[PDB]
């Protein structure tokens, strides 16, 4: 069971996630300007009020390029509940050396955008 | 000699696997004790002749069976095999369910599947 | 700066009943605790939010340990609305100042896992 | 169906082969047991045009475990051209089919780490 290394966004609106070229990708000091790329994965929760299934909110969680359940997708990839981030700069290869995260082990860093990042409508974390 | 799982199937309807975050989806079994709310679902799809004379893919059935039961018997929590996804409730033991076992259905009705209450469930899935 | 949470995820209701636990159960687990430190209460939060409705949200309840959160001063057992309290038989009825509330800067929260063998009530659901 | 090595390869430059001690060799994955650190290296060589021919490329060898990979069906200790085995002290001759291997679609390959004080033959680096 691997989880993203960062904490979700969850989305009030009924558009998709979707940042401006150039920003998007979680801060994380031990990584390097040549890792600042990667995706965010959409996830989507129903329950049970009395009106059957309910449809919450979906969370969408960043795992960087190489990495997580979309790990072979390369950036650019169109697929449905996946859009795609980079810092300019950062290397098109996969980040493997970063991986993903285990529960068991580590905690869900934080996650916050870099200054002056701006998020779609709708969009919050945590 | 031949036998089933002890409770009803959940229907896959959306391009979704089933999976449950840490802690639910066990299904309801008030014959069983706490330690025994742990297991896995095993995928099983049905193929049929369409209606132009080639086959088709049917909505696949996800089979609840207790750790140490059923087809993959001999498998440990959290192993890694394709249609095959672990849940377990909180407080559960990683032992074979030997006592609980699987069904004959010539003389054991399947347990209608029920989910614990504020249970998460993917898209395409529904908890009765 | 000057940000104050739960260190637990929260218990939202969408039924009509109130929060209630029986009594010796409905602590959340947390690994870096202590069974002395299994004694808290949960707060509610109310909330609002198609366009052109106020629509009145589902309510909240957040897990503080005893002596902390929004009602820290407040005793085990005090009479006040919005507020039960929840406790494992075997815990001190002691301020839990060394465990204190999270910063939503530094830490996220941990995901409410109730404790071995402990049931919600009806219309409650954790997220 | 179609799996490859859950870490990454070590690759071959010298011309010395693989050959570990009584209880080395075996990668560092914090997933797995110490009942599950036993296994297997396939070597994997590739052929290239040379500019002219055919030009063996160093020969990457990908780390399986017992049970598992293109040599399932093959025990602890098992000659065979192009396997070397590998166990650590407290691990169990057991097919760890419940590991398995990697479908790279969802999965990044593992950075092939060895524990602190690991000996290795000539001419082999990891990349
Ligand atoms: C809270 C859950 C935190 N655990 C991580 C879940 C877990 C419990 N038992 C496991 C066995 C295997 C596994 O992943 C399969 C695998 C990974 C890497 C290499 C080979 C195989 C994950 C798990």
């Amino acid at each position: 069971n691997t989880a993203s290394w960062f904490t979700a966004l969850t989305q009030h609106g009924k558009e998709d996630l979707k940042f401006p070229r150039g920003q998007g990708v979680p801060i994380n000091t031990n990584s390097s300007p040549d890792d600042q790329i990667g995706y965010y994965r959409r996830a989507t929760r129903r329950i049970r009020g009395d009106g059957k299934m309910k449809d919450l909110s979906p969370r969408w969680y960043f795992y960087y390029l190489g990495t997580g359940p979309e790990a072979g997708l390369p950036y650019g990839a169109n697929k449905d509940g996946i859009i795609w981030v980079a810092t300019e700069g950062a290397l098109n290869t996969p980040k493997d050396h970063i991986g993903t995260r285990n529960p068991a082990n580590n905690a869900a860093i934080v996650l916050q955008l870099p200054q002056g990042t701006t998020l779609p409508k709708g969009f919050y974390a945590e």
